């Protein structure tokens, strides 16, 4: 604790230290060029080495916030590039870093990163691996200034492994592109869950987050006592509360302390934490958050004894309601790791609603005597949706499943723009193929995680340009009722059909020369416009048009004159049967 930067350097190692220092500066000086950040990192790294050689060297006793802030305020172009951020450099350190944190631009006006060609990437990866990888780590950090820097380093090493493996293969793009796409989607999803959880914390209070934490931790750690789960929920709530604040050092120390406690109490938490409590301090907390569920105890009794049958239900509930409800959620969650967290919260709220009415009634024991019967329809509702949607997914393929969702959701809310209907239907289709490859024991948790990012992304684009009231209603609802609200959407019978546009249903020779993905998006776009023009069209009528369209595209591939002549016949023949 004498020299804090030296302790960081020796715990993290030189390689990880430089990467984290690059990420940290890129998240505050988002508008500075890459070569300026490399200059700061090398200067900070050479300074850290003097503290490692002599803890008593000058300025080595200063705190990390003081050293970081002081270094940040030496940037010559600070005031010219960052207007009122330079005014932070006139405040004491307790208030200076707070001032710096208030100017982290969430969505800066930076151009979209372009994925270069595969050959130019592998060539650059070979010619200068260090600057190639670090430039892109810089480009991502400056675009996600609130993304937890060690997790950004965790993905960065996955990018390095992808280039190392696939730049030596016979077909580079054969395995590099699928890995890069998988990394892109996974990174954008992780960055979405983090920002979404932080927004939910402030909008629905700390109590709603603790309930979620009790459910999740009991599924992961079913063998731990309730007191151990409740203690972890309190610490996890403090970790997520301060990590949402944005301070990197305070967030990292909280996560390190929790992982340090969990690894010292493995015998009272889980038996699955063995492999990752041996990992270095940089990776411990990250892995524990992704550890698989431990096995639940063998013969666990029914919940009716403590929560329905025996007396003192209202008495034990009235003494401390959230504790009693927390025990119910703990006992229910750890017996059902196959449930989604939100489903467990629906049952807790249902049990809560019952006690608040029953404990004030004439005969309370008679009142809640069958509270478990109310849980059956709530449990069976998502279980039937998974079976129904993936018996349909098994009848079709992924692309044909997306077309079914596309027709179904366009009918329900025709007011949503076509690009949003296309994008969400394709993503919701990816949830089908991603999760129904799993067995029944882990289908609902899979769907919950993937639906929550698609449904929030749906309203992230919808909140900016609101069109449909029924979509905003489902996203103003709590995260527990969000998915059932969207499932409860009915076909809009008050929607007048869209005016026919000839240029919309016009097709040129570009579709045959476009890529497979670009051809699908173009075909799926016209399918939305077909449903918006004729919502009352039936399944067999739409299939006839889709079959004729596929035959129209295949027959026309002369090619230019076919799309115009055969296209005029397709449009007219469809207008006679719709
Ligand atoms: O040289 C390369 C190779 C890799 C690559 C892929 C896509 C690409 O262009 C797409 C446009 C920007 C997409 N980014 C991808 C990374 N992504 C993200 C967000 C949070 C965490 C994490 Cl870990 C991540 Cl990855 C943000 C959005 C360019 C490149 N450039
Ligand atoms: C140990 C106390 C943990 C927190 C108390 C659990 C209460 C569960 C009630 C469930 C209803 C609220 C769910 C929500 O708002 O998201
Ligand atoms: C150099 C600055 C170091 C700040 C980041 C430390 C990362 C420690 C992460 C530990 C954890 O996630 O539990
Ligand atoms: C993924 C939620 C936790 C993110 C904060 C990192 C804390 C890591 C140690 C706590 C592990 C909690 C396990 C869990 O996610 O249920
Ligand atoms: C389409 C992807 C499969 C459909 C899954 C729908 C059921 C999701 C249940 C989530 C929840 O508990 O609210
Ligand atoms: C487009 C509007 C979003 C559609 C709702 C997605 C919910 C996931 C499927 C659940 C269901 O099939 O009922
Ligand atoms: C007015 C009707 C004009 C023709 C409408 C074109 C509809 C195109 C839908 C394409 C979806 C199926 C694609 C395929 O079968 O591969």
């Amino acid at each position: 604790h004498k020299s804090e930067v030296a302790h960081r350097f020796k715990d993290l190692g030189e390689e990880n230290f430089k990467a984290l220092v690059l990420i940290a500066f890129a998240q505050y000086l988002q508008q500075c060029p890459f070569e300026d950040h490399v200059k700061l990192v090398n200067e900070v790294t050479e300074f850290a080495k003097t503290c490692v050689a002599d803890e008593s060297a000058e300025n080595c006793d200063k705190s990390l916030h003081t050293l970081f802030g002081d270094k940040l305020c030496t940037v010559a172009t600070l005031r010219e590039t960052y207007g009122e951020m330079a005014d932070c450099c006139a405040k004491q350190e307790p208030e200076r870093n707070e001032c710096f944190l208030q100017h982290k631009d969430d969505n800066p006006n930076l151009p979209r990163l372009v994925r270069p060609e595969v050959d130019v990437m592998c060539t650059a990866f070979h010619d200068n691996e260090e600057t190639f990888l670090k430039k892109y780590l810089y480009e991502i950090a400056r675009r996600h200034p609130y993304f937890y820097a060690p997790e950004l380093l965790f993905f960065a090493k996955r990018y390095k492994a992808a280039f190392t493996e696939c730049c030596q293969a016979a077909d580079k793009a054969a395995c590099l592109l699928p890995k890069l796409d998988e990394l892109r989607d996974e990174g954008k999803a992780s960055s979405a869950k983090q920002r979404l959880k932080c927004a939910s914390l402030q909008k629905f209070g700390e109590r709603a987050f603790k309930a979620w934490a009790v459910a999740r931790l009991s599924q992961r750690f079913p063998k731990a006592e309730f007191a151990e789960v409740s203690k972890l929920v309190t610490d996890l709530t403090k970790v997520h509360t301060e990590c949402c604040h944005g301070d990197l050092l305070e967030c990292a120390d909280d996560r390190a302390d929790l992982a340090k406690y969990i690894c010292e109490n493995q015998d009272s938490i889980s038996s699955k934490l063995k492999e990752c409590c041996e990992k270095p301090l940089l990776e411990k907390s990250h892995c524990i958050a992704e550890v698989e569920n431990d096995e639940m105890p063998a013969d666990l009794p029914s919940l009716a004894a403590d929560f329905v049958e025996s007396k003192d239900v209202c008495k034990n509930y009235a003494e401390a309601k959230d504790v009693f409800l927390g025990m119910f959620l703990y006992e229910y969650a750890r017996r059902h790791p196959d449930y989604s967290v939100v489903l467990l919260l629906r049952l807790a709220k249902t049990y809560e609603t019952t006690l608040e009415k029953c404990c004030a009634a004439a005969d309370p024991h008679e009142c809640y005597a069958k509270v478990f019967d109310e849980f059956k329809p709530l449990v069976e509702e998502p279980q039937n949706l998974i079976k129904q949607n993936c018996e349909l997914f098994e009848q079709l393929g992924e692309y044909k499943f997306q077309n079914a969702l596309l027709v179904r959701y366009t009918k329900k809310v025709p007011q949503v723009s076509t690009p949003t209907l296309v994008e969400v239907s394709r993503n919701l289709g990816k949830v089908g193929s991603k999760c129904c490859k799993h067995p029944e024991a882990k289908r609902m948790p899979c769907a919950e995680d993937y639906l929550s990012v698609v449904l929030n992304q749906l309203c992230v684009l919808h909140e900016k340009t609101p069109v449909s009231d029924r979509v905003t209603k489902c996203c103003t609802e709590s995260l527990v009722n969000r998915r059932p609200c969207f499932s409860a959407l009915e076909v809009d019978e008050t929607y007048v059909p869209k005016e026919f546009n000839a240029e919309t249903f016009t097709f040129h020779a570009d579709i045959c020369t476009l890529s497979e993905k670009e051809r699908q998006i173009k075909k799926q776009t016209a399918l939305v416009e077909l449903v918006k023009h004729k919502p009352k069209a039936t399944k067999e009528q739409l299939k006839a048009v889709m079959d004729d369209f596929a035959a129209f595209v295949e027959k026309c591939c002369d090619k230019e004159t076919c799309f115009a002549e055969e296209g005029k016949k397709l449009v007219a023949a469809s207008q006679a049967a719709l």
